[PDB]
């Protein structure tokens, strides 16, 4: 009941897909088990490169087809290398790099908590089993990782499980357990970028949108509000030609709705004090003078938001 | 008359593309068929995987090219795995990827009724039957589906059905009956995003574009519709880099319309209320005052756009 | 001098290439010629699928490499299928999936007249000969056609001509006549969202740009058609982020340029109507009320748009 | 010493990459060379078409890997088709489509200058040599080309040359001279959509931007060139959301800082015409008044702008 | 213990990809090892194209899998070409097109520090050693690269090293020693385009920011830094439609910050000169009259930002 070794060497992982949760993972992986003593061409072990592995299966060597369960399609393997030894063993060795799926949560957005996944187990084969689970991580922790779009929390973390698949084949002795590896990395978005050049800008104009209650007349309070609903808009603009659509309101995608509320706010209050009086034309005398009310009726409901 | 049995794991259906009704589904796909008993290695059945296949075929295995009726162009094949038995039956297991094809109406659009497709029949072969049709729905029902773009009715809802082909090959003793499953899975689109950061503010402009009329000065209430018509359109900006193109007019893209409208009813009114009196300049003293008499005569004609 | 049968059902045809003038076809080619009587195993035809016909070729059976004239680079070729019978005859089926080049006038735009096509003659091959032309268009007329992009006039054109080639090969005694099918399908553009959600729109502001003559003061008539300049623009945006880039001004891409006339008209009228008088500040008693004088000479000048 | 003819039928040089200096070529390539005579079934020529080629190769055919220089990676070959005579000679005929690199100047963009080229040298032969070279322009001249991005000189313009590696191969004893055929074909931009639709509003704003000085206070002269700068930049979008990305600055991307500066001009003397007196607020008497003498000194530095 | 030669055509490095840190290069790839003498049909040497090299390492011919060791998945392979002399030794040469990682700051953006690289080393072999390391770069350095994204620094930068495997095969007696070539390249951006049609319009409206200074009434300077953050906010839009997207905030990517301040800046001091005084309504004298004293305090804390 074959014992199977596997070592994954992760390179880098690259460009994470926002819609379709998808993320692409280069790499080296290799698997050793021990077949049946053999002589070796001298008597140092024998390699075998690419092209030619495909020539020794049709001989008659066995070499089981192990996949990433959780890829996508297929992947892009570049160097097949079957080094098989004099007292029997075979050691696997490929460089691939292919596109991975696992869920990923972009509600909170530009402060992301998310982890990274491979999943392998042999396609074929059940009492053949992988021993012992190896992952050595060359990308760099607390580095310059502030050039990258990751930091890494974070080490390797393996897990050899055992699969029960309930509609199965056509023998069932007791064989439907697979055996599968399951590689996690956990990761946490680079919340650079968004804050800067992002956040504190939509913050900036979210501010002196609230230096309307600064006007003097009734009929320039208006006709402000009118030019700023279009700069929300217009910056709802440079939201969407940089940031990565998804399906669900984030972070981000809320403080713009909060845009547009702080003045349909303005609009149903300027329009308010004009029309609440005891006269022809007299601005409510403190009505007008929420002017700095509620900015702290806002950081107020927005320390409501960070409920 | 050959009995065919069908497996088709699904795995995910991701990104429909929506100009030309297609959608990704990945997965396995699996053939039973029991054939001419044959002497296996050991006693216990035989493993092809891959490469090999290709190999029996050429020393005489017939497999039967089954193909997606409704794919395009071509998928994308993972692993190929005969598996054949000493008292004669044959399962192929393949992994799979690939583009489908499937009628789509996006016009009722954040609110979308929607049905995933595959069709698969036998593609050179008559009198080969699909016997019975199974389908394992890996995804998941009322799960975590506010993270995903679809939630799915919904399970597997199967179909093995005849095919009369009237245009067809040269020898038609009755003999155009091809067997072809047919597998639909429901959908309904995640109308979040959609309505909060989307229809949401599309209705608060919309709204505060009838507080033109809460306007004092005629040259105050034109000049003020005028960079409300610049809002409209600059928030139709928004929606083309957010939203998918189609070729005819959503709901949304109708509420789009309504905004032209709204504005385009403002300029008719306010360049009516002007110059319909009985003088030089005296605004007609109750048609300035439809304040809140065409928002109720929007949301009523609006409650004929629910017609 | 080999007569062969040729059989072509269009599945679809989709997205439209705009500037490369390219479209995607998807469906099943077909081609029979009688070769020289053959046993078949049993007596009933012999039936090869994909990976095998290579192999019948290497064994000495002719199959003609047929091409698609007008494809871009190569296609997509799906199920290859050699069915092949006991009195000679032999059928090739293969579904096909390609990219096709062709002439396309887009200038006249949302109203666009277009016609598809493919041209597919013999490889290498002069006096074989393409016998009768059939294509069956699966594809449904007056249907639901308000649903896709295109509706197809229309029913499948035919046509094998012959092809002189000048400069050719080394061997001329009167050898230069290939045998090309051509077939046509013609198409018209579903004008839908491009009048209610985009002509229109054009309209209601191209329309409302004119009540900048029912202002009053000078001073006002001015700074109003400026941000009636940035209006324009900004929907010209709205145009580039929508509608499909090309080398020739469209229909639409003229509307546009109307726009920027009809003020650029007001800005050389309403500047004129201030200093054309007999004193300080007297502006012109008529010109000043070309308020709806000059819109009748836009619908007239845009009816000189419809010469 | 061998020769080897050369024809290279152009079918269609189309989409341009205009940051990486990348266009795609496609059609047909063809080689005669004469071989040591053979026995030909039959005794007219014999064709080999596409998979055939290779096992000729094997049982010891010689043909010449010939090589684009300036392909982009690798092309697109289609059908390949070697057809060779009882006298020996042999003819290779290939359909191909590829990308080609070369040097291309944008700068002077919306009228530009261009030239398309192939080459083609042997990849491993030295002498071996390229005997004539002929190149057939299916696509044509003065013609319909107003659909067409581009016109065409010109006709094609040959030059078959020879190569000296310098840092070479391990055998030199006089042996480092490549025969290449280098083929080039002229063309020009059709400056259409860029003028109509692109040159003239620009100018018809950049135009209607000096009628800022036809504006009477001054809080009226600053305020409105506010709402002007706005339209430039605003304008510079419509720019990028539909012209080719360069790393130089362009004509057109030129005409747009004239826009910034003409504005800029605007600012720097309206807001000097209120503060060069000799009281308190008087309005320089002239310099308010060069109300049409700037722009022809705009016309005038925008002929120094045509230096 | 095996001597290998390498040779290393660049043709050209052509487009950066700026989030994946990415660049593809195009050339020749040369390697030559001497191996037992062999008798060469004639006696020069004998040369083996493409297809037919597989074929000699079936019949067994050693020929070592070199990996670029930082490519990105695989890479494209145009001419395989084996060169075998009579005295042994072995020449191989092959075209390619890769894919190519290395770490890269694109912090001081428009003026940037750059360098490329390629690193090769066996693949499967540990004692067989890269002798002696060439690279031939075509691309011309003070040339017309002002047609072109980058400058070369710069001439092709080698360095031959040894690498240890720590966790490691199966075989320690010492030995985890491969042996890479590493070729470095150094780089800088074309500062042109960024500063002419980018740096500077940005502060000429950072510049004409400041003339909300120079307004008379308080009501208009403030009404007037509105569509002054409208205008701040719709350049960042001309940002993202051109910049290429990062992770971090550039230099570009500051000065827009930098607008949003001196915006934000102007409403919290004219905002404050209205109501920092001794009654009711009276400007404060000096404060309003800053109109030249914070731009020396922007260029003052912008040479700050040059800190």
């Amino acid at each position: 009941p074959v014992d199977v070794s596997v070592s994954i060497f992760i390179n880098k992982i690259y460009g994470v897909n926002t819609l379709e949760q998808t993320y692409k993972v280069d790499g080296y992986i290799v698997a050793q088990w021990t077949g049946k003593p053999r002589k070796t061409p001298g008597d140092k072990p024998l390699i075998v490169e690419n092209t030619q592995i495909e020539r020794w299966i049709n001989n008659g060597l066995w070499v089981p087809a192990l996949e990433f369960i959780n890829v996508v399609g297929s992947p892009d393997t570049g160097n097949k290398r079957l080094m098989l030894f004099p007292d029997g063993r075979v050691i696997y060795n490929a460089r691939f790099l292919g596109s991975f799926s696992n869920d990923m949560d972009f509600r909170l957005f530009p402060f992301d908590r998310q982890q990274f996944v491979l999943e392998l187990e042999p396609f074929s084969y059940n009492n053949q089993q992988l021993r012992f689970s190896d992952i050595q991580v060359y990308t760099e922790n607390i580095d310059n990782e502030e050039i990258d779009e990751w930091w890494i929390r974070g080490k390797a973390s393996t897990h050899i499980s055992d699969i029960r698949y309930d509609h199965l084949s056509s023998v069932q002795p007791n064989q439907n357990e697979f055996s599968r590896i399951t590689v996690r990395i956990d990761a946490v978005r680079n919340p650079s970028y968004y804050l800067w050049s992002f956040i504190l800008p939509l913050g900036l104009i979210i501010a002196a949108s609230w230096s309307v209650f600064w006007l003097e007349s009734f009929s320039e309070r208006l006709q402000t509000s009118f030019t700023l609903m279009a700069t929300v808009v217009a910056y709802a603009l440079y939201t969407s030609n940089i940031l990565p659509r998804l399906p669900y309101t984030t972070v981000i995608d809320q403080m713009i709705i909060a845009g547009y509320g702080s003045i349909f706010a303005a609009i149903l209050l300027i329009i308010f004090a004009h029309h609440r009086q005891a006269n022809g034309v007299e601005d409510d005398l403190l009505i007008q003078r929420c002017r700095l009310a509620f900015p702290l009726g806002f950081l107020a409901i927005g320390c409501v938001l960070v409920i």
